[PDB]
């Protein structure tokens, strides 16, 4: 089983693997499919799930919650992320795509994601992208309204830079519980650019996205020679494929990311889970990171 | 008329547009005609005043003074802030231009402005630019020499970054009033790059500087077709000008930034205060954002 | 009077200095007035003027026919350039500002460009702005028409690159007279990128727009210690002021642009023209342009 | 079906897409269901597919001549693209990825792509990387040997710089047939770099790859907003998906590239050929590329 | 005699000008010259020495306790800081070059280079250089440790960011007494990015290091005409070399950084320490900074 | 000995190692010792020299003379290349560095060199920097005068980019024989911007300037574990020193340069030489690549 863990002070237990839901809709499953599914991660351990309002043109939400709606046990069983804060233009009353963060379009996008996954709470809430416009005392008064209320249990944050985590953070009487960043041996300027320092510090685990490149690793022809020396070290650990040695590289990471598996066939995530048990060596770390570079 | 604000915690009360000397040589404006010009935006409800040292070639402070000696009524009713910390070779000793914050400098500064201005206090000193040299127990110093002696009122600081606003606030008893920073459409990056992220934090509201680009909204062949995208917009809101709704963009900003006003033409200066009555949407300053990039 | 000079092998001859009209709209002059101002920079030397199609909103290459119309004797006395290649958002058909340069475009703009100067030929027609959707062979169709029916003597670019200059110079049999760039003591890429270097190479001399660095020199009050350096540099050279000083430094370069003049104010183009008889040194050009960057 | 092309004065005829088989190891196809795949893309038009010694950790190319020796009337109708210059750590020798532009290696390598797929000749053989130790007369006596045996019938180069190009160019008696580079609506600076306008000058066109951003469009969570921006224009120009508008947007470009296309799913293929058919205007290219940016 | 000068809240007392000894190896010198020369800049006033685990190919040390061992009354007469965290190919075992910071390993570092420098205890150890690896628990258990067990007295970062040093920071019971960084005139991001704001601001002073451009000041034809313009200064202040007025230029700083010279030749040293005498104005300062850049 | 190399198409043939002496000045040689050393360097097979006006504050060409003055048989044996186009604050008219490359400027420090070197011509003269107020046609004159009278040889520049080489280049009835520019594996953006392709297509070897990393490369402790890769593939090489391992790099590529020497150590000129016969492979010149990069 995949390990339990604790991801904030004060903060939800989650899965060290998070399983997201953001490509749900190109899968092409059934409620009775996507039902299955579920019952498959989470029988590996893999309790965690993390979705968005504006994910598939603003469907996720509401086909996850079919299959929730098919078997209402899991519910109990799953810890539900979700997120707001970005306007895109599968809505038509959006010109362009933009960003709003204020007090009640927060609190009606909440109240939208438990219609929608068909529950009566959430587990954690972000604010997906930080905004120019960003008035942390009004995104305050929203999470007050939405944890009071018994609505959302956690809130944090995504992307954010170490001064607009802060600045949120000096309006709230609880702990901000993550702050979801993208982290891979293809992106790599978070570790050294005081994301992931302070993170550490005020030891609050990142979910990590976009683990495998956002799909660079596999299909971007300029990342083929770099898929060898993956494969090299993969023989080294004798592990099983190149996904696990990329997982492992960033579990190795002192601020313990959480990874979040995006993969819609279910022994691809198994295969991710392995990663647990490897041990990197820190040259074979280092190897990973420089031929990425 | 234009709204009263204050700037910070313990901070002054400012109107929330400020007029700015820094061109005012350039007005050709004898001493009479720059008293009815105070007397117009005094009536307007612009009642806070920009000036530095070395504006005008160290000249723009004493002709205000000729002014507020000639209608010695007006100085109870301004908010002066003016500032030091650059040295230019309009003097003959300065064969570079550079900076001095030295603690006597500061202090002689201060006074110099006094004797100018002809008024025996200042509501505000600000540090001009960050210095590489500065000390701040040096400037500390001089700050509290000036303050207990009761003849400057606040003091705060001029484009500094985040670190640097750290490091001399903490040297002083009292809170910087300000941090004055360039901000429009034409240059963005303090949106982002943490300097209003602290300001918000703090509560501490920014002059804002070059509002309109530095000149290059209207004098720059290259922004022509810009201009022309808050013209859609200006006719969206009703706007009678463009500048109309740059200076609603900028009010848009939760650091809720006070705009410096430049132009010496009184109908110009009215013209930007009918920017506190529009209403800006999210996806129109978000329009104006990707038009500017 | 100001100097005639010939821009190109087998191109046009134009006066030195170019009276540029894209602010025209904001000058509020009547048809009247403005024959006024053109008679008075001729009577200076000033013959070559310098137009676009989308200049304020599409309006001054009309405005300025008006003046022709009035005055029919004028138009043999002046040379006149205008641009296309831009679509602006103040034609209701374009959505976003982009660019156009295809064949029956630029044959339907020059056209237009005749009838609203109220001239039956144009003495250059320039592609206004480098269009990544630019194919060589259509705008050298469109040249070729122009050119043989008569209505379009000489032809140019403005902002190329050098590779996007070689390119649309390889179709076509008679000589790019022109690269219409922006070169300035506050912009100076140009000098060292390429750009100027392929220019005198060709003996094509640039039209160098932005002289004054789009409006930074006098409204960017971070600029204010520059003005200074300029002054010192002025008073060195007896010069009536620093704009004089600011061309001198422009036409002291080698590939030997012609300046364009912006302002609708006739003794400030008197004021430009006196750099002429300025003469640079060496060290005070230097000078100039240490004290920029 | 399919458009045929002339890449390059005295060059070879290719259809306007190509198939690239750098994803083939992965596809897990018998030799058989390969013969298929290729009869399918063939009868759809398709002839020229891409190739390189090291695609698959040295795999692809044997794989596809597998499928040529069980159906030997296949080689006729193809083109066949292949590469060399990359040594990666698939083999032992390779301690460490380089690159290898010798002369002997250059014939050594395109005689085993000959032996691996299972034919006596190849259209054209591309050095698939600027080496900086390239000595252009070495790659010149290999080309030159290669070309008068038979055993090549062209030649071309990938990811060359303009000055890279010229190099080798300024060696060969023929004309290099390629610049194989990446472009898309996510990888852009070729477009304004010189790499583009320098092969529309010479009439050359690029096969371009990485289409649809190396993965980045469907698996990256930060382009989902920006894929439902394609998903607006779809719906505008009546297609059905958005690949077919990314490929046209890159078919709109005047140096006219030949996309490849790297999925190993027919209907995918199809689906790519409906591009040709599709009517770009010029506001929704820009509105594509803004939307990227 | 060069000033002594306290490095940090409760740090050690330093002297204001530091020996450096990365270089160690390539002045071909015996035990018994190094001793003459440490005990010639002891004379001087410099008492601070600054070493490495991996300089000199994990040599430099133990060459340096040769020294120590011929003369063991130098031992109480000096600061001895060193480094650990950096990970070579002078060592067989490291394939690729690479950063170690766990527990055991500064703990064993710690131990090697009290053998090698032959002595009891070391006045300050630093981690070498910011490692994305880095668990700042298991630094300060480490730290704790050592310091625990009178085997090392203080502690400090080398190269860190602000945020890698708030990090670390965190974790310790004691202040971090520097944060040992690269300024120069030819190397001048740290006095604007935050690195120095912060120093000055916990009234930490930096040891700094390549105060001198990293050998590029005379060594790299393209900084000779810069080179001049130094030279024009110093002839203004009399100054013997143009070394001095680059010792000056960093000494002005506000964070007060205390200047590594890594000179084996005792003659440079001593043209060094006359910097702490010169009258750097401000036009001078700005003057050279503008020099370096261009600006 | 070292072999000799025609630089360029109707270019002279030069020593494929230059000794530069922009560092005379600093050797503290007399007169009488740079005889000997040049002599020393002559018997080597380094034939090619390499000066400017500005060295050593204007006076190293001088201090060149006056060894030729003593040993004037050593001219006929010499190609020296010297350079004009900077202007230094070295020069008391000279208030701030710049540039000057008018015709009568040009054809006047080519005259001061020959009576400086005391010599009547001079094997090659440089354009030292791109200047942005070069006039082509202005350089192109004085290049003409100085070919015509026998003064200089042959005409080449100095750190320019392809398109300033091209500019002047189209005034010249004569090929530019060089194009000097700064190659090393601690500054390797030429070897891709296209500065080196330019030179290898019209058959142009240059001159190499920096080679060592104007002194990082041993000075600037943030390359000693880079410094240390280097000596992992001499050991491999069994390569005397790291220096000819870095030389070999340089050699290696296919622009084919012409190193510049600046020890004014006949040991380490000798020790520089012996790069000629290193088996440098690909892999260890990417090695070396990415070691100095991070790549």
């Amino acid at each position: 089983m995949v390990q339990r863990v604790t991801i904030a002070p004060q903060g939800p237990e989650f899965s060290r693997f998070v399983m997201g839901y953001w490509r749900l809709m190109d899968w092409n499953m059934s409620a009775r499919q996507l039902v299955s599914f579920i019952e498959e991660h989470l029988d590996l351990g893999v309790t965690t799930v993390d979705h968005a309002d504006i994910y598939g043109g603003y469907q996720c939400e509401a086909a996850f919650g079919e299959a929730l709606t098919l078997a209402p046990h899991l519910r109990e069983k799953l810890q539900i992320v979700t997120k707001c804060g970005i306007a895109t233009t599968a809505r038509a009353e959006n010109k362009l795509g933009h960003y709003i963060t204020d007090r009640r379009h927060i609190i009606l996008s909440a109240e939208q994601s438990l219609k929608n996954l068909a529950t009566d709470y959430l587990d954690m809430l972000l604010i997906h992208r930080p905004d120019p416009l960003m008035d942390a005392d009004d995104v305050a008064e929203a999470f007050q309204h939405l944890h009071q209320s018994g609505k959302v249990r956690h809130f944090g944050v995504s992307n954010f830079t170490p001064a607009q985590f802060t600045l949120l953070q000096s309006r709230l009487p609880f702990t901000l519980a993550t702050n979801q960043v993208e982290i891979s041996p293809v992106h790599q300027p978070l570790l050294l650019d005081g994301t992931l320092d302070q993170l550490q510090q005020l030891r609050i685990r990142p979910m990590a996205w976009s683990c495998l490149g956002g799909g660079r690793l596999f299909n971007d022809e300029a990342y083929q020679p770099l898929r060898q020396e993956l494969s090299v070290i993969a023989q080294e650990l004798n592990a099983s494929s190149i996904e696990q040695v990329v997982y492992a590289w960033i579990l190795r990471l002192p601020s313990q990311p959480l990874p979040i598996i995006g993969s819609g066939k279910i022994e691809r995530v198994r295969a991710a889970l392995e990663a647990e048990t490897l041990s990197l060596t820190r040259q074979q770390w280092f190897r990973i990171r420089k031929a990425a570079l």
